[PDB]
């Protein structure tokens, strides 16, 4: 109902990122969300969390030579939305088809052989309604696992089943 | 003007491809070789390798409704190498900047828990040789970890792990 | 199959088009737009385009002797999209690796130190927009300007700077 | 700042259109599409219909004192559709039980002894099937004549005989 009716985000402070050097931003709404996981190790505790994502973006910086870590947010297993790129700076996530169009979420873990929590999942779904919410994202967004639109297992065997259940994946 | 023939590829018709609707071109020659795991299940006879990269590129133009088959080449586990978008044409396989200036070359299987057998290093291996007598590659080129230049578990940690003790390899 | 009602084509007896004797078809669907410009006058009213239109088809049929006008849709200054050869038939705009496999799209006009009006672009825009709503084109369709695919200066200077931001453009 | 397409339709400020002051919105899906015609002047070229979207606005605006011009779209003989009040801001053009309920669409021009080029009935025809790409206009809409629910003579005689042979009309 409200303006800022959503979301219990992570910022990047908070989880310690270091500085987003990037610049090309997005066009809201935003039509399509693209499901990843990380497939590296999984945390599961508000600190090792901030740690995982924290590992992450300085990959994606220092050994890919990149400027700031490739999702927009990352889905932590202690439950909470781990700050990315966010929902206007353009993602590197999903080759150069998707990044523009789509807003990039990665399960932070790996789940060919398992399932993110309950809590996990809820986190997610409920950033996706706060990305509708504030005009990030369109009212009918569309969502495609990873695997979906880049050669990969991402997101997973297991996970990958669960968001094609969505109200919003369309394959 | 010497002709050097090394090609003990296996040509796109015999593993009976689809067509190449890629029409993008490498400048040669190329200065980097990208080497990525398929991360698919493994294939150890022409026969099925035949098949494996009917698959793989039917992945490709079917699901991601891509030109043609991510990579220049395919090794695999029968010792064999299968004709990707070959030495001239620009792959899809390791993102916008890798992309336009090398070769990816890609394992048939998956190796985070294998090494690929000693026929299909001995495959690879001599690929590029191969790729460099004819001056598609570069006497000094590199070759990079497809998780080196994108954030990806690909080529596998087994594999991953010998190709960093290649001569050709660079940090 | 579904068929939505797409685009405001002018047909080509409205502006007074001859017959086709083009009989060679593409194949659905098509993966790449080449964007060319006439050269020539250049109309701004729905009348004097409807005879540049007719002037182009007349140039390309009587005198280099092809069986239509060269492309397979015209753009007006006058905002208004022209039925050429359509999304079926195949298209004599830019050498033979390139026609059997594209869509020829050609504002009317000189476009080296003028830019077409916001409504020609739209008209474009929304063209492609369509072919790719009727499945003519690929989702994932590739916009090349002319002299990307032959030697020349179309589709103009100008033209070619505004298409490069084109969402669906591959240099 | 936008992919530009949907049914190729001029924006306000294309046509200098003084900024609308309006605020009533419509509720989505709407139903009923009511064609009128201005009854003022025809124009018959982009230029000159800019013109004329803008000279009635000015009549609503400055004269009779709305918020902005009556109709959600105006149609030129140029045919091309200009936005007024577009798909979410309720109209001032079908009178006070049919404004929250319907999409106003007009023809610039007298249509009693004459009728609107097929150029304008076809970009009208677009408009709405636009409309319901956007969830503006519920799919199975049904368009009545401006006669039919207010007592006057637009959309004209001509143009009414017309609207009577379209698929979604009702009479
Ligand atoms: C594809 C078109 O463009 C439209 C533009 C849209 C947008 O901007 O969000 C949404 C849907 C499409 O229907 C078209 O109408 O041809």
């Amino acid at each position: 109902e409200d303006p800022p009716a959503c979301g219990s985000i992570v910022p990047r402070r908070e989880w310690r990122a270091l500085a987003s050097e990037c610049r090309e931003r997005l066009t809201r709404p935003v039509r399509y969300v693209v499901v990843s996981h990380t497939a590296g190790s999984h945390c599961d505790t508000p600190a090792s969390c901030a740690q995982q994502a924290q590992n992450v973006q300085s990959y994606h910086v220092r050994n890919l030579g990149w400027c700031d870590v490739g999702y927009n947010f990352l889905i932590g297993e202690d439950g909470l939305v781990y700050e990315g790129r966010g929902w206007n700076i353009k993602g590197a996530h999903a080759g150069p088809t998707w990044n523009p169009i789509s807003i990039g979420i990665s399960f932070m873990g790996n789940y060919m052989n398992r399932v993110p929590p309950p809590r996990a999942l809820r986190a997610a779904q409920n950033l996706l309604a706060c990305g509708v919410a504030l005009g990030a994202l369109r009212s009918n967004y569309e969502v495609k696992g990873h695997r979906d639109v880049q050669p990969t297992l991402s997101p997973g065997d297991r996970l990958y089943e669960i968001i094609q259940t969505w109200s919003h994946y369309r394959a």
